[PDB]
């Protein structure tokens, strides 16, 4: 279990993360990989502009390859055992008047771990409740709400993704009696955890940020932290992150002895994805032209797309020189190091737990 040695297919992921982060002053967490599942589901559903617009998401213009890729990354990622708990769940909530094609339900289920169910948008109050109950059910109450009755106004089809994670570190932190200290947001106190250890690390002059990898148990996942240098901000570091620059910055990381101080955090984040998607070039699927002939028996389209993600880091593992002191805002992400998947991406502006 070492860092990924391949080339990440993260051109879309990074574009999307940046667009979300630029428009929120708060903590954020989301799943770029899962957003790619949603777009591929809509692609599978559709009849071009759509194909040019999704070229960073679809695998080599071949549907069999696209299906096996997403299926493989999904099965690699997901797990519920002593080492970590990661569940991804996806649903289309479809108005009653729409006839859902059963074969679409089968490919959705099989390759994308997604489902479809009927609701009545004539009753946005009951429908909100239905969606929110689905969210609780599929995250074991970790997430509980994602929509209000108002956010369904005028809707015919709503696509919802939820994801949550908690794992054991390979190298746990000591549990310390209120290790409370200042956090300098863009001040407050936070609970920190601190250890010395051997961790992949670098100070990246190109990014203007330190990077730290902390692995999770299970030989698959790690959390990366990108901490801007004191003269720098998260937004300025983002402006210099693209697939090439990030690939190189991670490539330069070597195992070092590092003194690591991190704020504990636990929070969730949700957003309606229509707008950020359109901002990054994905527009056709939301236009008067869009259609879903392979999903709905024949003229309808996806009204709204929502994602809600939840995340927790704390000290815990199974048991038990550089300075990495994360006492100001930073970026984090979780990747599957066997395949390069960007499962979670987020930022901390205000530690909370």
């Amino acid at each position: 279990h070492g860092p990924f040695q391949g080339q990440r297919q993260n051109e879309f992921d990074l574009m999307f993360v940046k667009e979300i982060f630029k428009n929120h002053n708060s903590n954020v967490v989301l799943s770029p990989f899962s957003v790619k599942i949603l777009l591929t589901l809509i692609y599978e559903a559709s009849d071009s502009n759509t194909k040019r617009e999704l070229s960073s998401v679809i695998q080599n213009d071949n549907i069999d390859h696209t299906r096996s890729y997403y299926k493989q990354l999904l099965e690699s990622a997901q797990q519920d055992n002593k080492d970590y708990d990661l569940n991804i769940a996806t649903n289309f909530f479809v108005d009653d008047f729409i006839e859902v094609i059963n074969k679409y339900q089968q490919i959705a289920n099989t390759h994308y771990h997604a489902m479809l169910e009927k609701v009545s948008y004539s009753n946005p109050t009951q429908t909100a409740a239905t969606i929110n109950n689905w969210v609780s059910e599929h995250t074991n109450g970790r997430l509980r709400e994602i929509v209000t009755p108002d956010s369904l106004e005028g809707a015919v089809i709503t696509l919802v993704n939820v994801i949550y994670f908690k794992g054991l570190w390979t190298y746990p932190f000591p549990e310390v009696a209120n290790n409370v200290k200042p956090f300098y947001g863009t001040p407050t106190n936070a609970q920190y955890m601190e250890q010395n250890g051997q961790f992949y690390y670098d100070n990246s002059a190109d990014l203007g940020a330190q990077i730290l990898r902390l692995p999770y148990r299970g030989n698959k996942l790690a959390m990366y932290f990108i901490l801007p240098n004191p003269d720098n901000t998260v937004n300025q570091v983002l402006d210099r992150i693209n697939s090439a620059s990030l690939h190189q910055a991670l490539w330069y990381m070597e195992e070092n002895e590092v003194n690591v101080t991190l704020p504990k955090f636990k929070f969730d984040f949700s957003e309606q994805l229509n707008e950020p998607l359109q901002q990054v070039g994905i527009r056709e699927i939301f236009s008067q032209n869009a259609s879903l002939p392979l999903l709905a028996r024949g003229e309808v389209r996806v009204s709204r797309i929502f994602q809600k993600a939840g995340i927790t880091i704390n000290e815990l593992g199974e048991e038990a020189v550089q300075i990495f002191n994360a006492n100001r805002p930073f970026i984090f992400f979780i990747e599957d190091e066997t395949l390069g998947t960007m499962l979670f991406a987020g930022k901390i502006e205000n530690p909370v737990f």
